[PDB]
């Protein structure tokens, strides 16, 4: 059949990352959106079509009918929201932060347990076209024994993080989570982790800048990295193997082309520019050199709904597990127990 | 029943490689009968065994209630006349180019459509360019921001190749122009004036080879279609810059040239562009970032025309080529010799 | 021996565009500075090398041991002190504009000619290494014919001319005074030109866009062009002919490197990237296609001063003549004596 879900928060963030690939879905059906304050302009298309609008959470917390919910509502309120709705015996997305704290994410994951319902955090940028021709290659096996992988998220914009306040606010809380949990899900859980977060325009203003390493053994380490101040862009992902390498420039434009007004249906969306297919350079068993593009795999936030689809319709496992949401947090969190450039060994 | 049943008045070159060898393919248009005083039987005959009867009547085609379209591929200097005759027997009509001899002709042709309650239009095939689509997209999907300047062209390396005096209707602007501006004007509507350049750059006294045509959009945004038979290295073929980026487009569409070498509309990524030539956009976002991408190139069918045609009048759709454009692409085209090059002038209103 | 000379203003012009060059040529003796406001910290590394500095304009003008003198200061001050210093008995370079009015330079080249000093308006332009890579390919034959010259100077710069003011502090006397001269220096006075010059963003304010057309017979044109919102830009120049085209991306870096720090002295300075050397898409005798790079001529724009040099050491011919500087001015005034677009006829010469 059909899976019945509902939205905490009407915002900006619902209306570019997640309807818009749902509303697209027919394995999906929106059928309860509530906000305290929607937007009606917004809102009609939506009317049209039969979702139904409120600001009446209790309405939709408790509609038998629902089964899945997905909370957009800002940062602070993800926590009370997210144990509501599992309390209410629904499944959850949230969107990050997952929680303030690595305890509550441990509840959020108890209480879902408990209740025999899907708690999970929006990880969306497991989807990202370049990533995914990163995860292909790495699974396929050409490069053989991975020793490196080095990821990016860079930008041109000085000048603008100049702001102080908690660490909360800062690009390795904003940023840093994406990056590793997609590395995370494909690695596993690191052994070590080394920082360096820092502004390297405002010393005293919140980091906009990080160079973290995840190390796994003493032959592989992953980098996540972000910079404010990159004229000219590093490749989007950087892999060393024992047998080649992976290098790939360009980011997925999804996110470019939502904020252009584009929608998931157009034609193309999602698919990568020609010239920013990754390379792929290395040497076979006869030790002949191959060398060839990988046709980046469309890119589609949708996915992680699909999966999502999956777990609840068919017992497909889940995408983002326990361990992988946990590990992340402690990471993020041991960026701030001692002072950067730091090093921190991972519990356990 | 489902198709539009449509006959040619015409079976020369132009038919049998802009016209029959898209709608052949597709069910929704039937070709039931074409006329033509000359037909030859030899490439007649794959047709009849595919449904469409010949005749050297023309009153016959005119005149059965089952044809209710008709595309005139006829030469130049019978246009106006065919299409009067069809428009008034009760058909629609498809004229190639030149639509007709002279603006008011052309305006009487829309007004006789009109009263007779059929549609009537310019045959403009081009607007289904693979190179124009992408262009058409990127204005569309607004990365350029507010769009001041489009620059198009259909250039040749050819010296030599015109040398003969004649009157305007046998230039390269009257061929050509046309094209350019017409799928221009349906993006951007009709201008306040226009400035010309036409000429013909190697022998002075012979029918124009080259023009160099802007079309003026207040005092913000200008198209320039230009054209010239002395060129190696290509211009892009589109040029798009607006406050937030560009959009450079280099190599044509194919179709024509895959159909002169004898490749069939139904042929294995016919109307494909090769990514090589993908056209490139470079713009920022709100953030400032500046973003550069590859605009996988539209697919080329020339058969959309009709298909298009179908829709409005099968279905309701709107017509592709409005009587506004049509007419305002007449316009400019003779205003162009009204008075010798360089020269300015007005639209009417 | 050596030509001493002076400056008229001390400003960035002359710090950036003269003396860097002048300062590092043995044949070029800077004697004195003048300058209402001079300030010393700039000054300081002057003194030393033995220039002197005077806030007393006479002080200059009377030195019987300079012989040349270039005008920096500010345009509307141009005429009136070219006029003294041609009136005190020396040679004068002066900065756009050369004058205020057009009768006001033709007295200025009338003086000068009257007591034998030389009176030229400065134009470092001439040198610019993409220009002289064009103009090489001219000389050489390989184009035949040609056709048409295409030259821009285009910028991203959205939202930043958005003052109204006079025809003066507009882009196309501001830049298209540069790109005509050379221009014209190569090819001639034009027989007409074509205009189309606004503000391609706010109407009113002062024109920051053009497109004009330097006619030359029916066979070839010149295009020079500006425009304040181009993300991808244009070749910096374009050339076609009966036998081939010349295509040059990448402009000169003096000026950037001067706008950074970077002397004429410096390592590389003028030469420029080989991924920009310009290309010639040719056709031989025998009908072969030769694809060849043309190694972009060093640009140096002390070179105007290495022309003067010999035109009052030795016998040299002046490097822009008087024809060549009123023809310009009469083409820049001429495009404000009708409402864009407009055509125009030069005066037969």
């Amino acid at each position: 059949l059909t899976v019945k879900m509902g939205f905490i928060g009407f915002g900006k963030s619902a209306n570019r990352y997640h309807l818009p690939y749902v509303m697209i879905r027919e394995t999906l059906e929106v059928k309860t959106i509530f906000d305290l304050h929607v937007n009606e302009k917004a809102a009609a298309p939506f009317k049209e079509k039969g979702v139904n609008f409120t600001a009446d959470l209790n309405e939709l917390l408790t509609d038998p009918e629902i089964e899945l919910i997905t909370i957009c509502t800002p940062a602070h309120t993800h926590y009370d929201l997210a144990k509501q709705a599992i309390l209410a015996g629904k499944s959850v997305i949230v969107e990050k932060p997952f929680c303030d704290t690595l305890e509550h994410a441990e509840e959020l994951f108890a209480l879902g347990q408990e209740k025999g319902v899907v708690v999970m955090p929006y990880q969306n940028r497991r989807f990202d076209g370049d990533y995914l021709a990163m995860k292909q290659v790495v699974e396929q096996g050409f490069l053989g024994e991975i020793n490196e992988v080095e990821t990016h998220i860079d930008y041109y914009r000085p000048g603008s993080i100049t702001e102080q306040g908690p660490k909360e606010n800062g690009s390795f809380y904003g940023l840093g989570i994406h990056l590793m949990d997609r590395m995370i899900a494909l690695f596993g859980r690191p052994d070590q982790v080394t920082y360096d977060i820092r502004n390297n325009e405002v010393s005293e203003a919140v980091d906009n800048y990080f160079d973290v390493d995840l190390h796994y053994g003493s032959k592989l380490k992953v980098k996540v990295k972000t910079n404010h101040s990159v004229a000219s862009p590093y490749p989007r992902f950087i892999v060393h193997g024992s047998n080649g390498s992976f290098i790939k420039y360009g980011e997925d434009q999804q996110e470019n082309d939502l904020k252009a007004g584009i929608m998931p249906d157009a034609p193309g969306f999602g698919e990568d520019s020609p010239m920013y297919y990754g390379e792929v350079t290395y040497r076979n068993g006869n030790g002949d050199w191959i060398k060839k593009q990988i046709k980046t795999p469309v890119g589609d936030y949708g996915r992680y709904y699909d999966a999502v689809y999956e777990t609840l319709k068919n017992g497909a496992p889940q995408l983002v597990t326990k361990e992988q949401a946990l590990t992340n947090i402690e990471i993020l969190e041991a960026g701030f127990l001692n002072p950067s450039p730091s090093v921190y060994h991972l519990k356990e």
